[PDB]
């Protein structure tokens, strides 16, 4: 199962894959996971894409494709494999599909969740994480039981530093340009397949369940 999912910024990807990791095995390669990792260890890695990220920008597809390339050399990606958040350029893409060739792991399903921009603009603003674990609640969709704190150990919640609104509609400014010819590209390959992102969480997944059951 070689599995790509892509959305708008706020369009419920991470969500989707922790839910695709735990029930198929697959594992979840997320760039802005690994972004985030470099930028909170200060690598120069690191501190390279932090000017891009911080302005709601790409980082350029140089070090990016190399990353995901090598990230994808090892041995827990002959099971399969859940990109998540790339490609998100048709550069991407086609780097990516000549790279698959050649390593013999074409994908099978490109995911596409659609959720109106309204509704995104609302997930990202309103997202808030817990500093202790992690755990993503959303003001509205998703809250916690005490305002601003973590049910699991009472920890403060916090925005993330790209959920600003400024920095947010950039984000969808960006990704709405290189969106439009990347779902084209992968129609013409016939992978694409769009899901309904505005349905509760466990409605979207099972969902997506459809999709991939065939490939299990
Ligand atoms: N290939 C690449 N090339 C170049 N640069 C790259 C790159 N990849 C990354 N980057 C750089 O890294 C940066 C960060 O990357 P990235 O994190 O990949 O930005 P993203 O696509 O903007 O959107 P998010 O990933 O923030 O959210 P998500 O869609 O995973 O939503 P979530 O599931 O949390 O959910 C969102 C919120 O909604 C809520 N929610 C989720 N699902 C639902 C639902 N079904 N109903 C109601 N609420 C829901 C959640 O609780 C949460 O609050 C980029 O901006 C770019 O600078
Ligand atoms: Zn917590």
């Amino acid at each position: 199962m070689n599995i790509v999912l892509m959305g708008l910024p706020g369009a419920g990807k991470g969500t989707q894959a922790e839910r695709i990791v735990e029930k198929y095995g697959i594992p979840h390669i997320s760039t802005g996971d690994m972004f985030r990792a470099a930028m909170k260890e200060e690598t120069p890695l690191g501190l390279e894409a932090k000017s891009y990220i911080d302005k709601g920008e790409l980082v350029p597809d140089e070090v990016t494709i190399g990353i995901v390339r090598e990230r994808l050399s090892k041995s827990d990606c002959e099971r399969g494999f859940l990109l998540d958040g790339f490609p998100r350029t048709v550069a991407q893409a086609e780097a990516l599909e000549e790279l698959l060739e050649e390593m013999g792991r074409p994908i099978d399903y490109v995911i596409n969740i659609q959720v109106d921009k309204e509704e995104l603009i609302a997930r990202l603003t309103g997202r808030r994480i817990c500093s202790v674990c992690g755990t993503t609640y959303h003001l509205v969709f998703n809250p916690p039981k005490t305002p601003g704190i973590c049910d699991k150990d009472g920890g403060e919640l916090y925005q993330r530093a790209d959920d600003n609104e400024e920095t947010v509609t950039k984000r969808l400014e960006v990704n709405m340009k290189q969106t439009a010819p990347l779902l084209a590209f992968y129609d013409s390959k016939e992978v694409l397949v769009n899901v309904n992102g505005q349905q509760d969480i466990q409605d979207v997944f099972a969902d997506v369940k459809v999709i991939l059951g065939g490939l299990k």
